[PDB]
């Protein structure tokens, strides 16, 4: 919105925006540090906080989860975003608050969930929760990490990693690999991450990089294809992102390329 980032034109949002979509009735769950609901630039359906020592997911004392919410909203202006709070100020949390966020954005009807959120080692409960939000019809989206490379290891995140999640990486303006996106055969799309401006706590506006806005994009991609179509199915929308891709190079380091959510939004399956 009030922040210009190339990123918004380079996942050719502007051409449905242009037809006149932009994720109008689309719920979709922010899974981070919770939202800056007072920033001017934004609006807050609801929410919830599983962190402990942080009880208000209207107020974001990390800045990650109110970046990622704007980014959503510069790719789908008309997105409900809900406030789900499952990490703390140091952008760190224990997997059953996440789980617990998860399962909370599964009982609330979410159409999208994004986890701009991973850690090296994943559980079978976490993997549980995501497979459930998919079986239940949700689009479940995650940052793939901002672990670099480990030769020919994978280095994405959890839950990124899991099969039923859409794991994002992260390009530069150029569509170059950024050094920290995370790698593996796991990643799914990328999308843009590097200096990506967006709204910060306090009526504040600033660049970030990282798996976290790249993911951002590709969930508020997800709330563009849902307005087009709000028949199709999480397995349709994520169909529609995979198979639209710009190829980048080697699947490796970019999966199926950069989302293309004008050419995904008129993909016919």
């Amino acid at each position: 919105a009030k922040c210009v980032s190339y990123g918004v034109s380079q996942i050719k949002a502007p051409a449905l925006h242009s037809q006149g979509y932009t994720g109008s009735n689309v719920k979709v769950a922010v899974i981070d540090s919770g939202i800056d609901s007072s920033h001017p630039d934004l609006n807050v359906a609801g929410g919830a906080s599983f962190v402990p020592s942080e009880t208000n997911p209207f107020q974001d004392n990390n800045s990650h989860g109110t970046h990622v919410a704007g980014t959503v909203l510069a790719v789908a202006p008309s997105a409900s975003l809900y406030a789900v709070k499952v990490l703390g100020a140091d952008g760190s949390g224990q997997y059953s608050w996440i789980i617990n966020g998860i399962e909370w954005a599964i009982a609330n009807n979410m159409d999208v969930i994004n986890m701009s959120l991973g850690g090296p080692s994943g559980s079978a409960a976490l993997k549980a929760a995501v497979d459930k939000a998919v079986a239940s019809g949700v689009v479940v989206v995650a940052a793939a990490g901002n672990s670099g490379t480990s030769g020919s290891s994978s280095t994405v995140s959890y839950p990124a990693k899991y099969p039923s999640v859409i794991a994002v990486g992260a390009v530069d303006s150029s569509n170059q690999r950024a050094p920290f996106s995370s790698v593996g055969p796991e990643l799914d799309v990328m999308a843009p991450g590097v200096s990506i401006c967006s709204t910060l706590p306090g009526n504040k506006y600033g660049a970030l990089s990282g798996t976290c806005p790249a993911s951002a994009h590709v969930a508020g991609a997800a709330a563009l294809i849902l307005s087009k179509h709000p028949n199709w199915t999480n397995t349709q929308v994520r169909s529609s992102l995979e198979n639209t891709a710009t190829k980048l190079g080697d699947s490796f380091y970019y999966g199926k390329g950069l989302i293309n959510v004008e050419a995904a939004a008129q993909h016919h399956h």
